[PDB]
């Protein structure tokens, strides 16, 4: 038939192979209705436990308004440009000069203005390639009153505590007792300790951690993921650099070689430099109720963190807080693709033209080759984003771990008062006691330094972010989908399983990359997964995502890298498959 | 109906539109055919002026044996793995190691392997988004015997011979000497002083070049990339780093600011250095006829460059070829894309949700947002380098600026022995005379550095790469391509009128940015076009495409980006267009 023709019914193939595939009903939990308002003579929901940030707050947290929700789902649902703008953004505003008015002095000093919903109608876009972003499905959230939910948040106060701690210095005895703190306080949750049960969902099973380590503290469940470093290779290290090429039986040392081991990646001919900008040790964000409400009511405080001169690996949390913070959500992963493409880590064996030239006679650069791993690497990006964008708003619409801290602040505080709200997260105020009142004393030496003489007790998340999360709900999480998208792109590409010989780590003292203490092995699928992780956990860090909410966003962006594979094979007329291995630990031949 | 129908249906309506643009028929330009061999008993095709890098050669630079060349060209019609693998890409090998046996000492020694075509087979393959490899044409390249490649082979010696020289100083007295000298030489040249006639082909007449001065030399015809500093801003400024964004009222000055301004990018929290790998200036490649017939024999040359320590700034356009080099495809247009958020020049004003968050409501992040430019700016190289795949292998099969070269080169040596072969590229030869004996002088200087004592008179292209151009023809040109492609998605994108405050240019003598002499405007638009400009005229400085090459190529990769703008505008469910300005002036709304 004709080539139009062709093109045309490979197209109408790839759109058939999606439908096949079918529609997985995505679930949410219920935290949308199930929690009504605490007021005798008002049966509204409260919307405590969903994503109300924007709409405007009362002191204690909640939405002031229920309605202001129901508009909220509907600007969601219809997605239309009109409905999104007729939304209540932010709180009240000043008649005479039109700017909110906000509960904090700093917003008000600042004179912030509202920020909007982060694509609140991305869920509905349709995607040319992979799956539909309603097309795939994501399992129901964790409830507040879950022990699940009370793991995740005390995960997440944990690394908020040690955002000032190094990966390196995990197992190092200044961080000991620090780190051991914050062992036996995750193993004294019924999440962690407690196996899973028969009956529970299949995800709720496979997402449950087991008992937390020093080697497997704050890391993910993905394959490979709690082996070696805890930080990934293709986060840290750079790239074998240019010059750096064997042409024939002679191989040439470049004169920048040092770069590949000073964390500095051959972006092509020029270089990318995996030193992350320093953002100011100690100094968390959304530690004052106020600020705190005033976030919620979409104060527009991007931006407003202090950097430290100059720029460092990845060596403390808030250092990967601040790497995941502006992350292009395949930064990461164009950086992995580009440190396995200048390494010289050979592609999938499957793919076609991998051999020596000598034999195929024929080289791949635009098809099986560098362009083609980039283009896909970077081009899985959008339709996950638009997966996870729909499996936030749509359906889950889970409140940000901000807004979780703030439901603990408040439930914590109200006895002091004499009052009493929010008997939802009464579970995670009562199992999270030691960690609470650290959290209370880091949000009180916060608060201090902010510039309160004496501020009230604060339990709230300390949080590495100014603006505090994206203007997105937790669940599903959009670095951890992409994260998924991306590494399983490269993991189907790049030959997964090869082992990598330079393991390294960062310096306990320096700002340099050195051999870790690792004697084993880690394959590329390993240090991709392990990549994954970092990216989804980073998050964590940053107190801007749960730990389920990176796992079950990581399985979404498998199957969304899936799918897109799964369309793109049938454009190229070679006989090829991507050896692919799943976050599951099966291999998938795409 | 239902979402999964829905989604179906879209990707059907994109595909449909696809369809509907129809298949623009590219015409060849009869090279193949139209050269014949020179014995007066064979009447088979020589070949010399389509692409037979690969094919074993003889001492002339035509191959020996034309019937390889079809069973090329059948491998590039078909596809199939198996019948590329029995192709005799390289020379004869040998009985017992295997290695291939070459004509130059340099070759030998290396004990080179062959090195095969780069995606021969890419062109049939289909895609998902966007216009077919095939469903969109260009033009018929110039033949031998036209005026037009005499102007393109000089230019690229010109180019070539002037790779020591600096773009901030074109117009110095340093290089005046050489500069007025290709002015000269380049005005001289009927394409460039007889303007076009009536009748001549309407994409010849587009593409076709007026009167060389030091404002235009070695630029490209795009709008915009004529006027300003030569080097585009996208290619040596950094980008507003991190924390220098203004919250509210108070604006942020980042403690690193200094490095927007020192040629440093914010990628996200990381930062990309758009300093590039020194390479050794003077140093030129494949000037030696043996080692240029190695080359065109398949000598896997890859990677014997030589470099200097450390990275500059581009100030050389030895520096600008470098850079082209390893480039991504879309490393100088993700590079320009980062820079252009991290600036913070805004989106298209067209594009929906781009107001102050107090009217609309909503951020942008995933469509119509950093990451919805961020991943479409990539998505499209591979598209762009389907196409250009197709247009190189399946209908033109250009010969390479270095086949012209060396064709060239025997065509004025064959006097010397008293032979006269190559009588198509004898215009090109007797235009060139000053041009050529310039060419001889610098083949002669890197010949002795090279290691021959007494090298015979060479005529060839000197190139900064030592595997010469990559194994595809050069036309079209798979980084000019995706050069119109990505600019196209970043001009429909941001606000491609935007003007830019502070124009840059890398100081005369020093590695670092000093603002420009340029006391006009300069805008988005018009950086994205010189950037486009540079990659494909930093191609062209490498001997790597002609100048029709890149401008044709660049219409392709509109054309591309048109098409896959046009299918993806059909996801979006909001009303919004794309206010992209052509490459021809004219401005389409997507
Ligand atoms: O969706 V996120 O703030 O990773
Ligand atoms: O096709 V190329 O830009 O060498
Ligand atoms: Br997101
Ligand atoms: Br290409
Ligand atoms: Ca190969
Ligand atoms: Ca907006």
């Amino acid at each position: 038939q004709s080539r139009a023709k062709a093109s045309f019914d490979t197209r109408v193939a790839a759109a058939e192979l999606a439908l096949n595939r079918g529609v997985v009903p995505s679930f949410a939990n219920g935290e949308e209705l199930l929690y009504r308002n605490p007021d005798p003579d008002n049966t509204d929901p409260s919307f405590i436990a969903s994503f109300t940030k924007g709409l405007p707050h009362d002191d204690n947290g909640a939405i002031i308004d229920p309605d202001d929700f129901l508009a909220f789902v509907r600007a969601i649902n219809s997605g239309d440009e009109k409905e999104i703008a007729d939304l209540t953004l932010g709180p009240a505003r000043d008649p005479e000069t039109g700017l909110p008015i906000w509960r904090s002095d700093l917003a008000n000093s600042l004179e912030l203005e509202v920020r909007g919903w982060e694509n609140s109608s991305a869920g509905l876009t349709f995607d040319l390639e992979g799956p539909d972003a309603q097309s795939i499905a994501m399992p129901p959230a964790p409830v507040l009153t879950s022990p699940e939910l009370v793991a995740e948040i005390a995960e997440l106060y944990l690394m908020a505590l040690g955002r000032e701690i190094e990966f390196s210095e995990f197992d190092s005895p200044k961080n000991a007792e620090y780190i051991q703190f914050a062992i036996d306080q995750l193993n004294g949750l019924e999440w962690f300790n407690t196996p899973a049960k028969l009956g529970d969902p299949p995800a709720e099973i496979r997402r449950r951690r087991g008992e937390v380590t020093v080697g497997n503290l704050f890391r993910g469940i993905l394959p490979g993921s709690e082996v070696g470093p805890y930080l990934s290779q293709y986060i840290i290290v750079g790239s074998k650099q240019i010059g750096s090429a064997t042409v024939g039986n002679k191989t040439l040392v470049s004169p920048n070689a040092a770069d590949e081991f000073d964390g500095e990646i051959a972006y092509g001919s020029i270089t990318i430099s995996q030193r992350v900008r320093i953002a100011t040790p100690g100094r968390d964000f959304m530690t004052d109720l106020k600020v705190f409400l005033d976030v919620q009511d979409a104060a527009d405080f991007r931006g407003f963190e202090s950097y430290e001169p100059g720029a460092r690996l990845i060596r403390t949390i808030r250092d990967l807080a601040t790497w995941v913070h502006f992350d292009a959500l395949y930064e990461a992963y164009l950086n992995a693709c580009l440190i396995l493409l200048a390494n010289g880590v050979p592609f999938d064996p499957n793919l076609p033209f991998q051999q020596e030239d000598k034999l195929d006679n024929q080289d791949v650069f635009v098809n099986f080759g560098s362009a083609h791993v980039l283009s896909l690497v970077t081009e899985v990006a959008t339709r996950a984003l638009k997966a996870v964008r729909y499996q936030k708003f749509n359906i889950h619409r889970r409140l940000r771990p901000e807004a979780t801290g703030g439901l603990i602040s408040v439930n914590k505080i109200a006895p002091q008062k004499g009052e009493s709200i929010f008997p939802e997260v009464d579970l995670a105020v009562e199992e999270l006691g030691d960690i609470l009142e650290k959290a209370e004393i880091s949000n009180r030496k916060q608060n201090i330094a902010d510039g309160d003489p004496d501020p009230d007790p604060s339990f709230l998340l300390p949080m590495a972010f100014a603006e505090g999360s994206p203007f997105h709900p937790s669940y599903g999480s959009g670095h951890a989908v992409v994260a998924g998208a991306c590494v399983t792109i490269l993991k189907a590409f790049f030959d997964s399983g090869i082992e990598i010989d330079q393991v390294f780590e960062v310096d306990k003292d320096e700002d340099k990359l050195v051999k870790s203490s690792f004697k084993g092995t880690l394959t590329v699928a390993g240090e991709l997964n392990k990549l994954a992780d970092n990216i989804a956990i980073g998050r964590n860090m940053a107190g801007v995502h749960y730990f389920s909410d990176q796992f079950e966003s990581l399985l979404l962006g498998e199957q969304v890298a899936i799918g897109i594979l799964e369309e793109q094979s049938l454009t190229y007329g070679e006989n090829f498959f991507f050896n692919l291995p799943k976050f599951d630990g099966t291999t998938i031949q795409i």
